């Protein structure tokens, strides 16, 4: 295959393993900086981070997953 792009779906479903622990009710008791940390450990990225966090509902700047992550 041409390669276009990346597999969007290893993006979607590492985007999904971060939705589901965002939207876990322990998880929403526990520090931002607690969820990105681990998010990011699990191969997520910053930009995919930001995204799972605003499908949670909870709408992050990209700058401030980068900022958490240092």
């Amino acid at each position: 295959k041409p390669e276009v792009e990346h597999t969007h779906s290893e993006r979607e479903k590492r985007v999904s393993n971060a939705v589901e622990f965002l939207l876990d009710s322990r998880v929403r008791r526990t520090p931002t900086s607690s969820k990105v940390h681990f998010l990011k450990s699990k191969g997520l990225s910053a930009e995919e981070i930001c995204e799972a966090f605003t499908k949670v509902g909870q709408p992050k700047t990209l700058n401030e997953i980068k900022r958490i992550l240092s």
